[PDB]
């Protein structure tokens, strides 16, 4: 067979949204945190452009959250990641790498800052809630950690804003990229965050009361038809054009910060105590001997499922591609490629098998647009 | 809306066999640890009475490693694990149930001891690296945790001993159930241990030199056809007649071991260290208030995709029905059920409404056979 069927089972956890994507055109899954994930609604290159010039209601369900509660629940979020949280306020998200004791990448998730003693990790596809278990454990940590009842409901797309004017009012449109609050509907509060793995603007709704969030879903479709509201997905196109990074796809757990353009979320200089500051601080100095570059190659298709090598002009490899797809914008493909030092330069040509031919590609600088 | 295509991507990680079971007729995938794990070569039951009568080799790569290796690794093994391994011998695999703060199950994992230093943990789907790495750190302990290159191939079924013979002579049937030792195939040397996720018999080798794994897959096929070889994956109707319980489907993260029928290997009256022992301690002197049955249901088809209530005759909710299939042995279908202790009896009679109609189900004993 030419595709695969995906073999549901309670451990490959629905959402309160499944039954209805699924009279809504779902065509294919991913599986992220052990949930279900959408990752198209037929074509992606349809629903790219519908992404960019409209407004889509996604299932992001699977964006889990990891609640830290409790004395210790600062100290811990904070011992996780890299990124400097000391001056860290209620209402606001912060991208944070975690890393291990080897200074490697375990998740890039986003960290909301309910209460001092209130966080919630809202985690990429790998389970952050027994990292932070073992460590609240051995270090005898005095926290509450759980997986709560939250399944992400996002709005993203440039008429996102006056969807959600639409249906919050006025007070919806001063929330900050990346500040959260808390809105009502027909009696129920929400927390809104601005934010979403997109770079065309929108909103995640952390929807815990889920009746609620399920009518809301609904009323999203019928008061956004106006605006051409459609189903949708983290998209492809979208998120390597933007260098949305993926965990487990461009960057695992054999990959450090600083090999991944994080710089500027790790803080070396200050007084705060994170996993692997040891060896970042090593790493630093020394600097990188790879690093993730984009790449464009000259054919019109392609479909990657796992790592390719690329290669020079003596047939050694110098990176591994990790994403590509085909970019419109371009008319080639484009893609995230882990590199080796000597061919980092933007510009610098490359060589790479698709099918059974050499073909030529370049290395660019990200994002791409 | 019937089937859904799976997406693949290198999160979605392949492995060593994925090109040669897409050419032997893999039709479906489950992901697992984060990898693809075959879930269908067609017709399930098909694939049930083959494996029942004949020899399967099967892709189980996704049954991941964590190695922990140096001085500290006994300690933080036992530490993350009910089970006592205080009496644990170097060539043998042990159950091991693997707990939390709240004495909650992660993991269902086997563990090999290579050496006094050097464990294997097989695992089951939940990022178990990350709990040790976490538990490891706040103990400082002196380790070093890795998820090693190994890929297991599983040798499944009656004929699965005569086929290992075929190829490894008088010294494998020697081997027994939870043993491993090391075998020679064309001068490298496999670890191969008398375990795998059926109860029809055999063996998986722990294939760490991937080229050499490759050929021996190969080699199964071709000096197989004695056998009635075919190529094949963890089969639904046959783990739930056997009553093999699955991490994430029959329970999960809120449940403990004496909801699960783990009693036996629950080690409290001993001088081990691990996680939750207190609290274990206290659940054991209350009971469980909801354990694992078996459950009989009077239809011929079902597609359970999630938990799904079963009630008494006045509509009460008694329970979670969490894995189910229609068996052949019983022509109905049949599952594995979390019931209140208020309905645990065997006998018990329930309700289930499956679409249009209200069906009759009964609680019963594991195993179903
Ligand atoms: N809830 C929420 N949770 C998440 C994701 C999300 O999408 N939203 N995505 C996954 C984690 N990865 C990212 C990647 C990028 C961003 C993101 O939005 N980044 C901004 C960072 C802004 C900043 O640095 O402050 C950017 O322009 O790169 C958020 C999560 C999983 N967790
Ligand atoms: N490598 C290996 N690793 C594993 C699995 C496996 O399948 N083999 N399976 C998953 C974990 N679950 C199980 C469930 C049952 C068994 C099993 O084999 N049980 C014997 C127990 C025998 C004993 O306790 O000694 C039984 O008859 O119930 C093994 C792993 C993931 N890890
Ligand atoms: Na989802
Ligand atoms: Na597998």
């Amino acid at each position: 067979m030419k595709n695969f069927s995906i073999a549901k089972s309670r451990r490959l956890r629905s959402t309160p949204y499944t039954s209805r994507i699924e009279k809504q055109g779902v065509t294919a899954y991913t599986i992220y945190n052990h949930m279900l994930l959408p990752a198209a609604f037929g074509s992606i290159e349809d629903s790219y452009k519908h992404l960019k010039e409209h407004v889509q209601i996604w299932d992001v369900a699977a964006e889990r959250q990891v609640e830290i509660s409790g004395k210790d629940s600062a100290e811990l979020v904070q011992l996780m990641t890299c990124r400097d949280l000391s001056k860290s306020k209620i209402g606001r998200c912060y991208y944070c790498p975690i890393i291990d004791e080897n200074g490697n990448l375990v998740n890039d998730p986003v960290v909301l800052k309910l209460d001092e003693n209130k966080w919630w990790i809202s985690i990429a596809d790998s389970d952050v809630i027994f990292f932070a278990k073992g460590l609240a454990s051995g270090h005898k940590f005095d926290v509450k950690i759980v997986e709560p009842v939250v399944d992400i409901m996002a709005i993203q797309g440039p008429k996102s804003f006056a969807l959600m004017e639409k249906v919050f009012g006025k007070k919806i449109t001063e929330l900050k990229f990346f500040g959260f609050d808390y809105f009502d509907f027909e009696g129920t509060k929400h927390l809104i965050a601005r934010s979403g793995w997109s770079k065309q603007g929108g909103y995640e709704v952390y929807v815990e009361n889920t009746q609620s969030g399920q009518k809301l879903y609904d009323h999203l479709f019928e008061v956004g038809k106006e605006f051409n509201v459609g189903p949708g997905c983290p998209n492809l196109i979208e998120r390597i054009e933007s260098a949305l990074l993926s965990y487990g796809n461009d960057f695992d757990n054999n990959d450090n910060p600083f090999e991944c353009g994080f710089d500027q979320y790790v803080s070396l200089d200050s007084d705060i105590n994170f996993l692997g500051k040891e060896k970042l601080k090593e790493i630093k100095l020394k600097g990188p001997q790879k690093k993730l570059r984009g790449v464009k190659i000259d054919i019109k298709e392609i479909s990657l499922t796992g790592s390719k090598n690329i290669y020079d002009e003596n047939n050694n490899v110098i990176g591994e591609l990790r994403s590509a797809c085909y970019s419109p914008h371009f008319q080639k493909v484009i893609g995230i490629a882990m590199i080796k030092k000597s061919h980092w330069e933007a510009s610098q040509g490359f060589k790479i098998q698709i099918n059974d031919n050499t073909i030529n590609g370049n290395v660019c600088d990200l994002p791409f647009i």
